[PDB]
């Protein structure tokens, strides 16, 4: 049960609601497929990453939404999953 | 030569300036220090990304502004811990 | 003016991919908020156009099935040989 | 929303413990064509508002008179106490 990750839906999706996630140390997600709507959900940012180096994570993990389990598997949609390093750097004259 | 880094002078500040940055592996800097006028730059991420791994990167490196070489010293870059970091992905049920 | 105009993708193939490129076409997805990803197809030299003024990074719509959806360019793949946007990402706002 | 920012003059336990009296935390603001700016700010006024959205679209800090408009980059919470140690903010 180590694939087994609390999900928690959002409320806001505004401006700045995903920025609060990260803040937060969550990031949110999207959880869809057969005839039920999709769910927006907000997952532990570092507790989803230490697991996305295992082949497993891939083939299906375990989401709790409002205390129901969802089996899923990760979908291979955006190009670039992991973001850079790098953001912003200051440099000082010496 | 390997901590030599091309500095292009930023002209456009402002919403969306950065995030394009970005979309070209690029990303915003600013070099001050000395008695000097702070100037905005943009670097390689990758490139500097690459050497960061280097104790003498963090000694001295070399930013060349405008066709003149500017040795300077990057500022508080060790402050957070370095991860993997993702601010989205899909689910599909199964 | 960052309002454009977007087709959904129903074939998905590599071959309708390089079909697309081939008429003045590129590929793109779109993603994130509430609602499941979606292929689109949008106008290479209009996407093209707009992508020097910096607000096209900071908010545009795309009207995807008769409904204008903001985003942000998420992610832009050019061609190795070419001037040409092969594929980009857009993350819902 | 408006946050009263102190351009700190003096750094290190000392002048940490001043803040931790005056009920500040020790910030960063940077980006932008600026050099990088350490402040100081009001940990309960910042606190509280750190669960609204609104917060981490737009603030703006107030920097010797001058209206400075950020977002909230980066933020440090104690090891187990309920409060923020660091915080950075970057130029928009």
């Amino acid at each position: 049960n180590a694939m087994k990750f609390e999900a928690v839906v959002r409320t806001e999706l505004g401006k700045g609601a995903s920025r609060r996630l990260r803040l937060a140390g969550q990031f949110p997600a999207v959880v869809y497929g057969g005839e039920a709507a999709p769910v927006a959900v907000a997952l532990n940012h570092d507790d989803i990453v230490n697991q996305m180096d295992k082949p497993e994570f891939y083939e299906a993990i375990t989401l709790v939404i409002g205390g129901e389990e969802v089996k899923v598997k990760p979908q291979d949609v955006q190009r670039h999953a992991f973001k850079p390093k790098v953001e912003h750097m200051d440099f000082i004259r010496i």
